[PDB]
Parts: structure tokens; C-alpha cells; sequence
């Protein structure tokens, strides 16, 4: 527990909160880490886990991207909306109040092992992108400072969304990767289930995972490929079968 503050927030399509949280002097994390958060204004007692969508190289704030999907996220959305509307109407004398919260973390995920892999597939659906958002930014910081120091040779990125407007959560970051990725570390793939106004053609329908895995296996054999997944369990079963078929690294993270 650290008592800290939501100092700012963005209201992004598909009811998502781009929260900025004052980072305590002590709080070190790695990309892929999550924390538990308590907002006394919503519940004195409930803790909910959220991925840190920021990279730890950002120095005074952490970011969380939280989608309104039920009771507690709905209430935090409504609280942040209303506080922000009240400021449009008044919002003058002092600066933005700041919502008090408690944070517990960081907690680790096997996704952090990407930095020690040669070849990685990152697959995410909807807000499932957030740990991969942290990791992509961190790769950009680590490259402008130490391209030799890193053994990650290729990153295959697959991000699925039911709703086109959801790509806006991280379209800037994806733009910057298209800009700065002269050495083609990344292969970005956006599926609606260019169109992002990116140099990446937004694809449509369920990806052909069999065909993608076959291709990635031909590119990297006989070396090890690590699959990292953040999304629904029905997809996980399919990905797990394919990981066995082509000899890829899988972590069971879906039950
Ligand atoms: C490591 C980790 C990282 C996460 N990172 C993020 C992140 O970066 N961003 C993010 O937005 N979320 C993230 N989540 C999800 C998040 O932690 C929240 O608890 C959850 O997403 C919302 O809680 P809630 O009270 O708002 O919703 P709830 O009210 O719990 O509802 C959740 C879902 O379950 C359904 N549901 C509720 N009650 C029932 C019932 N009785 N029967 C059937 N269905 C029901 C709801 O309809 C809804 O679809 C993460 C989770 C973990 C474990
Ligand atoms: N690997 C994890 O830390 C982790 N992973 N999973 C599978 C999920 O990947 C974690 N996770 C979710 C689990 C359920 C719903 C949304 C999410 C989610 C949204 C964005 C980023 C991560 C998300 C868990 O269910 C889980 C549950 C309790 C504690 C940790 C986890």
C-alpha cells in the first residue's frame, strides 16, 4: 500500500479510462507488471488488478487503461467523467483535485520474458493489449540506448478488436513504431473481428492462426519461438494446440 493520486485521465473510445497515477519515489516495476488498486471513493474495501500500460522509463507517473465492463470500473468511469465535466463548467480557481487511490504491487507476469527471447508472437484482444503496450514502449527506450544489449530479434504483434475506434487507445504508439522501426524488429497486425490511417493495412475477420503459426515457424526454425497471449480462453485453447503442433513456447494463463 502507498496512498497516492489519479492526477489526470483521458476518456477514450469504448468507455476506456487513460488514468495517470503519481508514481511513489520507491515504486520500481518492469514492463508486463500489474498492480492492485483501491479507490475509497468507489469502495473502501475492493482491490482490482490492472496492467501498468506505461513503461518504467516514464519517470513520475504510471498509466492504467481501464475499460468500464461492470460494477467497479463503471463507477470509476462515472466518477472520473463527472469530476471532469464539473471542471469544464467551473474548473478555474485551483487545479484538477485528484482522486485518492491505494496501489499494491508490482506483480509479475511471464510476458516480461519477451526481453530474453530471440523470437516472440504477442497476441491480444481488446484491452488485453495493455501489457504489450508497456513492453513495446520499453523496447523503443531500450533500442535508442542499447541496441546490442538486447537479444530480441523479431516481434510478431497481433491485436484483435470488435470495434475500430478501440485502435485509437494506442494508434500513436503504433505510428511511432512504424516511424522508428527502420531495422524491422516489428511486424504489426491489427484485425477487426490504412484503416487505422497507419502504413499497416487493418485486416478483417478472425485471423488464420494455423497459417500465421506455419509462417512464423518457417521464418525462425530451428530456433525457439515464444508465444505470449493476453485475451479470451476460447482463443487460448486454439493457440495452445498450435503451440504444440509447431513447437512454440506457451504459458498456461487462461483457465
Ligand atoms: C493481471 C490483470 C490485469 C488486468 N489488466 C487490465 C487492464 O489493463 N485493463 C482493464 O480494463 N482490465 C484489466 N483487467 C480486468 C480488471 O482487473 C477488473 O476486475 C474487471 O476487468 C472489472 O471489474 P468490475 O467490478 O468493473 O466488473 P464486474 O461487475 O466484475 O463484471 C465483470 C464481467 O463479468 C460479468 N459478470 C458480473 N457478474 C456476473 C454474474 N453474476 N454472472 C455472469 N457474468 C457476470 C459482467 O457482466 C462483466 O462482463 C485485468 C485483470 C488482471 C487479473
Ligand atoms: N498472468 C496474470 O497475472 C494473470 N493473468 N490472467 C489471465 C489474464 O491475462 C489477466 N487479464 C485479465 C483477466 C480477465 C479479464 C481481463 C483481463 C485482462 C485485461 C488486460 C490485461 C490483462 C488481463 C488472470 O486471469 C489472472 C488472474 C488473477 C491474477 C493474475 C492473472
Amino acid at each position: 500500500s502507498e496512498p497516492t493520486f489519479v492526477v489526470n485521465a483521458s476518456l477514450l473510445p469504448s468507455k476506456v479510462l487513460g488514468l495517470q497515477v503519481q508514481r511513489p519515489q520507491s515504486f520500481n516495476y518492469q514492463p508486463g507488471d500489474y498492480l492492485f488498486i483501491k479507490c475509497p471513493g468507489i469502495s473502501k474495501f475492493e482491490w482490482h488488478p490492472f496492467t501498468i500500460s506505461s513503461a518504467p522509463e516514464m519517470p513520475d507517473v504510471l498509466t492504467l487503461h481501464i475499460r468500464a465492463v461492470g460494477s467497479w470500473t463503471g463507477k470509476l468511469y462515472q466518477l472520473i467523467r463527472e469530476q471532469r465535466e464539473e471542471w469544464i463548467r467551473s474548473g478555474s480557481s485551483q487545479s484538477l483535485p485528484g482522486v485518492p487511490v491505494y496501489i499494491d504491487g508490482p506483480y509479475g507476469t511471464p510476458s516480461t520474458h519477451i526481453f530474453e527471447s530471440k523470437y516472440a508472437i504477442l497476441i491480444c484482444a481488446g484491452i488485453g493489449v495493455t501489457p504489450f503496450a508497456s513492453i513495446l514502449k520499453s523496447i523503443l527506450h531500450r533500442n535508442q540506448q542499447n541496441p546490442a544489449k538486447m537479444p530480441l530479434k523479431k516481434v510478431h504483434f497481433y491485436w484483435l478488436n470488435r470495434e475500430q475506434k478501440a485502435f485509437e487507445w494506442f494508434v500513436e504508439l503504433l505510428s511511432k513504431i512504424e516511424a522508428e522501426d527502420t531495422n524491422n524488429l516489428f511486424d504489426l497486425n491489427l484485425y477487426l473481428t490504412l484503416i487505422t490511417g497507419l502504413k499497416s493495412r487493418t485486416k478483417t475477420g478472425r485471423p488464420d492462426w494455423e497459417e500465421i503459426f506455419k509462417d512464423v515457424a518457417k521464418q525462425h526454425a530451428p530456433d525457439n519461438v515464444e508465444v505470449f497471449f493476453c485475451g479470451p480462453t476460447g482463443l487460448a485453447l486454439q493457440l495452445r494446440h498450435l503451440c504444440t503442433k509447431y513447437g512454440f513456447g506457451y504459458r498456461k494463463e487462461n483457465f
